[PDB]
């Protein structure tokens, strides 16, 4: 008799897994029907923005932690605190505190107070390597604790870059990193960031940032340890990693089902190479599961969010289907130690969460437009047509204007 709309995003394997788990919810609650709206990850922001702009908000939906404050100011997210407290058996205290706190807001600041969502997951972005490739090449395996230096990383990547079938053409490469998702770790481990400590000033013109960005671009253009510009256009580097053509590529827990299906070589996880700080860095992602402030069925909507986020049955199903690591800390710790479940160094995911993982800079700001502007015109740097130094000088004032506007807009919307 009750109908809920559940809006979310995922790669094909994630869509299938969540659709399966929603069906399990519907078996458990036969009086609730869940109507699904699902998109690809890149489509999602646009489609959710449109829903909110028209005030036709789905009952339950994914959202970005960087939108939490804006969504509260505009009365988008229901305060679900009391529903979560009253629910049978639920124990959020078992869930990653880092995850739960991203969706708490006390009226002034994030991290404390009322719950406005539940964590879908934590998404530590690890570095994988192709063990099959290393062993066929006779290269000593990477250490699972001590990061490569940047120069050591380039050195091994060069050794891996070769013509393996002897037709005279390179057909295997050290790596092929996507700047959108992998620049951050090089920037951070080199002691830089997109913004200052106060999160109000753009700092991409820091020499440490420039060094990190130029190093990144140089992997393709100078050190030549990646497919060429044309080769990556022909077949993108994620696909080339699946086919066993690349030595190194990132791995998120959401990748595991796709990798189970398509990757035939042995791979394992390692820390990211470290810049001047000598400490590895990468991001820990998260999405929240929120409830529409205007839902006609808040109890059932929170029950769906809880089933996906915290319920041991719903959680076990998601972990079994290899699209995330457990939200329960104790379950995650014994998961990581189970050697029958690969990669062998699953533990690296937990090390990222507990130690060297950072948030995206936009998680700190009222909106992300300032950061999107950095990436919007970045490709000429990546393709060697413009220096890192020249680009960040040009981008910085455009970014700063947008950031200033985000800051002002928060002041206005929170009045
Ligand atoms: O193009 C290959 C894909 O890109 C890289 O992933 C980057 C993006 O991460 C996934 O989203 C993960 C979720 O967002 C996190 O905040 C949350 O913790 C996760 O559930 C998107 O599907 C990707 O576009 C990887 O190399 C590969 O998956
Ligand atoms: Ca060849």
């Amino acid at each position: 008799k009750i109908e809920l709309t559940f809006m979310f995003r995922g790669q094909p394997q994630e869509q299938t897994a969540y659709k399966n788990v929603v069906k399990k919810f519907e078996e458990k609650h036969p009086n609730v029907k869940v109507n699904i709206v699902v998109t690809s990850p890149d489509q999602y922001a646009t489609k959710l923005r449109a829903a909110i702009a028209g005030r036709k908000i789905p009952d339950v939906f994914y959202f970005n932690p960087g939108e939490l404050r804006a969504y509260v100011n505009s009365n988008v997210l229901l305060d679900i605190t009391k529903y979560v407290e009253n629910s049978k058996g639920v124990n959020l205290q078992d869930i990653w505190e880092k995850g739960v706190n991203k969706y708490r807001f006390d009226g002034e600041k994030v991290g404390q107070g009322n719950l406005y969502g539940l964590p879908k997951d934590l998404g530590p972005f690890a570095l994988g390597y192709n063990k099959t490739m290393f062993e066929k090449a006779g290269i000593p395996l990477p250490d699972k604790d001590k990061p490569y230096t940047w120069q050591e990383f380039i050195d091994v990547c060069k050794k891996l870059t070769k013509d393996t079938n002897g037709d005279g053409k390179l057909d295997q490469w050290g790596t092929g990193l996507n700047a959108t998702w992998t620049l951050q770790g090089f920037v951070w481990s080199n002691g830089a960031d997109w913004i200052d400590e106060s999160k109000t000033k753009v700092t991409v013109d820091d020499p440490k940032f420039i060094e990190a960005l130029q190093f990144f671009a140089d992997m393709q253009n100078k050190y030549k340890v990646t497919p060429s510009i044309a080769e990556a256009q022909t077949l993108d580097t994620y696909q080339r990693w699946l086919r066993g053509q690349l030595g190194f590529f990132p791995v998120g827990p959401w990748d595991l089902a796709a990798f189970d299906q398509q990757i035939k070589f042995e791979y394992d996880l390692i820390p990211w190479p470290a810049g001047s700080t000598g400490k590895p860095a990468t991001w820990v992602g998260s999405l929240g599961i929120g409830v529409s402030s205007m839902t006609k069925h808040p109890k059932e909507a929170v029950e769906l969010a809880l089933y996906l986020s915290a319920d041991p049955e719903g959680q076990k199903a998601l972990v079994d289907q290899r699209v995330q690591l457990p939200n329960s800390v104790k379950v995650a710790e014994e998961w990581a130690k189970d050697p029958s479940i690969k990669p062998a160094n699953k533990q690296e995911f937990l090390d990222i969460i507990n130690d060297y993982g950072h948030s995206f800079p936009t998680e700190y700001t009222y909106n992300g437009e300032w950061y999107d502007e950095f990436y919007r015109n970045l490709q000429p740097v990546l393709d060697g047509k413009m220096s890192a130094e020249e680009y960040v000088k040009k981008a910085k004032p455009k970014m700063q204007k947008l950031l200033d506007q985000a800051i002002e807009q928060e002041k206005q919307a929170s009045k």
